[PDB]
């Protein structure tokens, strides 16, 4: 059902639990990212960490009625307590509520002050939100909705099934080394918090962020959602600078965090070299491998901890959030990580896990087709030098050598291409017949105006645009996430939009 125009505002793929939404022209993108009220009425749906799902909103409204007058719902009481503490709210702000025979946890937010924004940010950047499947079950059990979304699930021991599948894909001995979390960000946050606690006793409290990486991961450090010091090394290829910064913090580095490739710039760091630096520093190396997938790269030998957002290609359905933490068995930190990790983050609601268990069965086969499509589209983009200024991806001239260091013999580039345009984004994006909107990693091809998604605020002024330019980014860029459609049809779809 891919490669078609989707009407603006329709949830994508269409399920009640859809994580994306059609935002098919740049005018709508600007209206959406600038919170224009008319645009948000037309396009009210969004990614569930960024725009609360309507069922979650309804559950919060009804749980508040039963003092009465804002409630931010969370996945767990633990998450509510953490968001309240981070936001500076009194401990009683985190409360447990009931509706339809279910226990709910959330934070009562103040009407004035920055407390409400801080609590919302904590829940957002750590993925500690209540899922739409859990809210749907609350409403259905209470008799407040007629029916539930029908979908394929694998309900028999789904957390074990998912953890076993990931253990095999990552090459670790078994599910003992895999922890499932509420979303990709919940996994990243749990891994960072667990490493931080293990390292605290030795006086190691500082983190190095390698390059510009996923924006919510950057916000975890910048906003001190995780309460550590940090330094960003802006060039992920700049190993001499990485070593210089590590030497300046010698004996004080808790960890280095890196992505392979990075979101959205698509830079591939030198993981073997980073392992040697981390070994000399006594710090942990945490690697987010979402964009490559474990079917394309073997990074466990070099990382102490690997994180993945299962929301993307692991499911291919654009309809469930989940994350995974994989602890390397050979890491010096492994025993402590397995002891400490249960204290951080939350497992997904089990109905979400059962959806992942059904969808993950096709992961390896999915990636064979995705890899071939990305290779075919990259060649197409190179043949349009009057429209495409460059394409950043795993096998470009910046990243190919580093990628080959960890790529599997069967391994391909993954599905993501970051397209830098010589024309205004409107001239390509508005006419492109793919699913345009947030998230990526579906079996249908998607595209995102990703600089607007991550950095709309910086796009709006000259100095903000200068800051983005220093990161290699600008307005007229399109992140493409190829699906599993026939490669000739994907190529033809892009040829029609590029001319
Ligand atoms: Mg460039």
């Amino acid at each position: 059902d891919g490669l078609r125009h989707i009407a603006a505002g329709r949830p994508v793929p269409g399920s009640v639990h859809s994580v994306s939404v059609s935002i098919p022209d740049v005018a709508s993108v600007i209206g959406y990212e600038s919170n224009d009220a008319a645009t948000l009425s037309r396009i009210s749906w969004g990614y569930p960490r960024f725009r609360p799902h309507p069922y979650v909103v309804r559950v919060a409204e009804l749980a508040a009625r039963e003092e009465r007058g804002a409630l931010l719902l969370t996945r767990s009481a633990r998450a509510a307590r953490a968001a309240a503490a981070y936001a500076g709210l009194p401990p009683g702000a985190a409360r447990d509520l009931t509706l339809g025979g279910h226990v709910l946890s959330g934070v009562r937010l103040p009407d004035r002050g920055p407390g409400a924004a801080r609590a919302r940010a904590h829940v957002m950047h750590t993925g500690g939100h209540l899922s739409s499947r859990q809210a749907e079950d609350v409403l259905w059990d209470a008799g407040l909705i007629d029916g539930r979304q029908v979908e394929e699930t694998a309900d028999d021991s789904p957390a074990r099934a998912v953890a076993q599948a990931l253990a095999g894909a990552y090459g670790v001995p078994g599910p003992r080394y895999v922890a499932l979390r509420n979303s990709g960000m919940n996994a990243v946050a749990a891994a960072v918090e667990a490493v931080t606690e293990i390292q605290r006793d030795s006086g190691r409290r500082h983190w190095l962020q390698l390059g510009w990486i996923y924006f919510d991961t950057m916000h975890l450090f910048e906003k001190k959602v995780v309460n550590v010091g940090h330094t960003t090394v802006p060039d992920p290829f700049d190993l001499a600078e990485v070593a210089r910064v590590a030497a300046a913090h010698a004996g004080g580095l808790a960890g280095i965090i890196a992505e392979i490739p990075s979101n959205p710039g698509m830079g591939v760091p030198d993981l073997p070299a980073l392992r040697e630096i981390a070994d000399r520093a006594g710090c942990a190396l945490v690697v987010d491998a979402t964009i490559a997938t474990p079917h394309n790269v073997d990074v466990v030998p070099y990382a102490d901890v690997v994180c993945e957002s299962l929301t993307k290609y692991a499911t291919g359905s654009a309809d469930v959030l989940a994350g995974a933490v994989v602890v390397a068995p050979g890491s010096p930190f492994a025993a402590d990580l397995l002891t400490v990790l249960p204290r951080y983050g939350d497992e997904p609601y089990r109905r979400d896990t059962a959806r992942v268990a059904a969808r993950i069965r096709g992961y390896a086969e999915r990636m064979v087709r995705v890899n071939a499509n990305a290779l075919a589209l990259a060649e197409c983009l190179r043949r349009h030098p009057d429209v495409v200024r460059d394409t950043s991806w795993a096998l470009d001239t910046r990243s190919a050598a580093n990628y080959r260091k960890v790529a599997r013999d069967s391994g391909g580039p993954g599905g993501l291409l970051m397209v830098d345009l010589e024309v205004p984004l409107e001239l390509v994006y508005d006419r492109l017949a793919v699913a345009k909107g947030p998230s990526f990693g579906a079996e249908f091809t998607m595209a995102s105006p990703q600089v607007f998604v991550a950095h709309y605020d910086l796009l709006t002024t000259p100095r903000g645009r200068a800051a983005l330019r220093a990161r290699g980014l600008h307005r007229d860029m399109l992140r493409v996430s190829v699906g599993t459609e026939p490669p000739e049809l994907i190529v033809e779809t892009f040829e029609r939009a590029l001319r």
